[PDB]
């Protein structure tokens, strides 16, 4: 918070994707797309750019140099600062290299992503948005004060043969606490971890749940593994769920200020039937 | 110059920003008003301010059609300096409905209450707002040489939460430069933000207020810490703090006073926190 | 003006708003507006029966059973929304005999005058002034015993209709009276603005949790109509605050059309404030 | 609802609850929600039968053929609970016209004031309040001159379906304009709760034994649908104390989609009122 210029040609590794999409930007290079992560359209028009760095954030150093990049930027996991102060010296060779790092699965990401968007002079419409979050959830959060406190949440996601409950720490979880919305016993046991996790078995663990959010794509669906949880026989006997509170939650991860506001706006909806 | 040593008696005021509270001071009901913000005012007080017309948006967004229609004989209004040459234009434009009175505010301290002072005076209501800036001064000097020991010996902090992260307030705006006026001394987590209004700090860094005997945190008119001033509040690292594990915390209402009745509560409430040192 | 500071007519023809003048006048009228039994207490309706109907409910002028009752005089209310078309009528009317109209505007005092008016056109002038003099001397008089009352105490005014009710503002009938009297009313009335009444579903009657206490409007022998009786039985009305406390009453001739009637939701007004 | 896209539309499509507007408005529409006679006069099922089907019987509705009757507007009204389902169906609609759908919560009230929005939007906007005015002064009217006879008699609407028949609630279609105008009804009603009506077996038709009169639904040329022919059929409906006594009467448009329909009840009320 607050109290080389003009750039043509950027590289978005990881993390710079959603800084670019939001600024109008087109990359010369980018962080191979997960579809998972963009609007259908965002990512067929994202596969038409050249791969720089794979999914396993092995970075291709020809293929940036290739780009002839005025810039690359990137967002840096905190735990591997050492590591990518030799990466950005070797990266400064071809182009004046941005990272940032930020910390854990809450707000470090919407921050750290603040700052990208503003080196690549987005910085306006990006401080425009947190401003705007900083001001819904105060909006939201009184408004709905009876509702907020009276309904226990629960934000879940499928893995291989087991599903989540997402943590006060972490993407959506992190959104409905701030919010001062009470969640599950069945969170408790994520402790610091931004999850805990549980079998079929253990799905009655959601039964004291009187609204329940799955996280979905860009696009509205479920991966394979949420909707797998969705099928479960033990998921019909839910309160929540043979009481029809059960919501899809999009941008759940939250990258982005803008990403935040939509789960809010969708905490909202839910929060209006209510 | 602040200190001494057009209608007389206006009847239908527009307020504009800043005006709100001098109308409410002065016991004035105004044919329109900048669209009431919750947090600014008492329950009671917000009630009453959602009967009127609103005439501007918390954008600062100016309805001149609403404002013609309310036909009022003077129109107020406070000015951040640094919009002074757009706010000419403004008061021409506005000065066709009505005699229009902008008043200009430099920072976050003393400028404030004195620039609705101005606007006071001008609304007929000039007797009680000097009284009030007159008590001001007067309990400044009182509270200090009645608690001179305990301002001596007292590290305070001014704190507010944003998205993320806190900030102290620093000794040239809102409260924190109630604190300083008034001779109190405030934790070296001030230091970062020189000239600017607060220091900011990650979650991961409050020990630095470590420094601080006593905590205050900003609240609404009625008490009440936004979500975000909350969740510091909530933080592990928080309860380790020596004002924290003291119990010497406290809420403070109306820390951006904007007029001296505000300031004089906030005097009021560092009054009673001095009392249990 | 109002306020001062055919001379003994023998047999009139009462039209809309002429009913309430010659009741009040101890007159017996030879022709009358068809009488609607929610205005009238039940011994006035009987008495206003026997009366030969001259004007519809609907307000159709019946010129030859006018002439019948061979009047000397044909008294009336006017909306003044309707002037024009009234001097036509007046003219086809004086025909007959002389044909005295009084516009009115509004829903506040307007009315009152306009029958204070017609009350001295009659030859009930004292009686219609006295009242009028009344109305102000107990609007004084109860504004300044109970100005503690008047203080704290927030009111609300309810009509019911077809699956909505009304709550009345300051500008109209019986919401005019206690504004007039500087009681305070329920925020619930500020989406009317300018028009008379705010308008309102049974899923917001929450509104009205604002209120200290609720008068419901009925007919002068003080009855509710069926649609007010719908808002009374719904189920959140009795988790209003007002409701749980047992401050909910009837209001006889909240539209009050003369300055009698306007005395008397003050009796109403005042008998309320004694108990809180 | 109560007062204090095309101005002029020429071509409309009515989805269901358009149709009885549109007819109302005397206009012509340029596609129409598959006729169901039951709802219609012989005449206007003749007119309806010449317009262009656009939607099914069971609300499937048919995007290619409205657009083909390329509309100027697209009116009708939905179940509120059916009110998210219904945003896609409008984003897609809009695609081709204007479209206008109004919600409604529940089988009373609620249609006739959301059909009177609709009548607005199409222009008929005069009409429409004044039917909403007439029915309310007829509630106030037949509530006081029938006062006795609504104290006295208890009433019941029923109707037939396939192997059971039907008792109407309080808050649904004529029970409720019964309601409204403080009749009583049946201890027949009170197993539905807060549903629509309750569903009897022909073996427990005696529960209407406490009824003094019985209407039954029928369609808009007084003819009964076959089911509930067969419902007063049955050996204990013969033997109902009201059938036996003679008090048992035909309903047209129980359903009252409109004011003027609601109206038509009334005046159906108030006929058999009389005779008591």
């Amino acid at each position: 918070h607050h109290s080389p210029a003009d750039p043509q040609r950027i590289v978005a590794l990881e993390f710079g994707t959603e800084v670019v999409l939001e600024a109008g930007i087109e990359p010369v290079g980018v962080i191979e797309p997960v579809a998972t992560l963009y609007t259908a359209e965002e990512f067929e028009q994202l596969s038409t750019y050249p791969v720089v760095q794979s999914a396993s954030l092995e970075i291709n150093m020809e293929a940036i140099a290739e780009a002839q990049p005025d810039l690359i930027i990137g967002g840096v996991r905190v735990e591997s600062h050492d590591e990518y102060v030799g990466i950005r010296e070797d990266l400064e060779k071809i182009a004046p290299t941005v990272f940032f790092d930020f910390d854990g699965a809450g707000s470090g990401l919407r921050n750290m992503t603040l700052e990208l968007s503003r080196v690549v002079g987005d910085g306006e419409r990006a401080e425009a948005e947190q401003q705007r979050f900083e001001e819904r959830v105060e909006e939201i959060s009184t408004a709905y004060a009876d509702q907020l406190a009276d309904t226990t949440f629960a934000l879940v996601f499928g893995v291989d043969g087991e599903f989540a409950v997402v943590n006060t720490n972490a993407w959506g979880g992190e959104i409905l606490h701030t919010l001062g919305a009470k969640q599950s016993k069945a969170q408790q046991p994520a402790g610091e971890n931004f999850a805990a996790f549980y079998s079929y078995e253990e799905i009655d663990e959601l039964s004291d749940a009187d609204v329940i959010f799955y996280e979905t794509d860009a696009q509205e669906n479920p991966d394979p593994f949420t909707e797998a949880l969705l099928e479960q026989k033990l998921w019909q006997s839910l309160p929540a769920v043979e009481a029809g509170q059960v919501h899809p939650l999009r941008y759940s991860a939250a990258r982005t200020y803008a990403q935040a506001n939509i789960v809010l706006d969708q905490i909202e909806e839910v929060l209006k039937g209510l």
